């Protein structure tokens, strides 16, 4: 596809382990912001957003 | 130089010792990739690269 991440980034589990996992509930939150911002989406974190 | 490092991380080493230590083997491994597929070389990882 033509996504092209650029920040990719998980806790709690380790990326390699993703295959053999089976979970009980996902969810998905999405939104837009500006790149200046994209830090900010961690736990943890302060500032406006 | 010229080279205007941009990524620069280690791991099993600190960079203040790097000039007190003596090596038995060093390897240099060199390549080419885009700008959004930097992050992915570090150990432990997962996309396409
Ligand atoms: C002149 C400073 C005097 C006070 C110093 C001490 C307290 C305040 C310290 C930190 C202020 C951080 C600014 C807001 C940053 C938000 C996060 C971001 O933008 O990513």
């Amino acid at each position: 596809s033509s996504a092209s991440f650029s920040t990719f980034k998980c806790y709690g589990v380790s990326p390699t382990k993703l295959n053999d996992l089976c979970f009980s509930g996902v969810y998905a939150d999405y939104f837009v912001v500006k790149g200046d911002h994209v830090h900010q989406i961690a736990p943890g974190q302060t500032g406006v957003i």
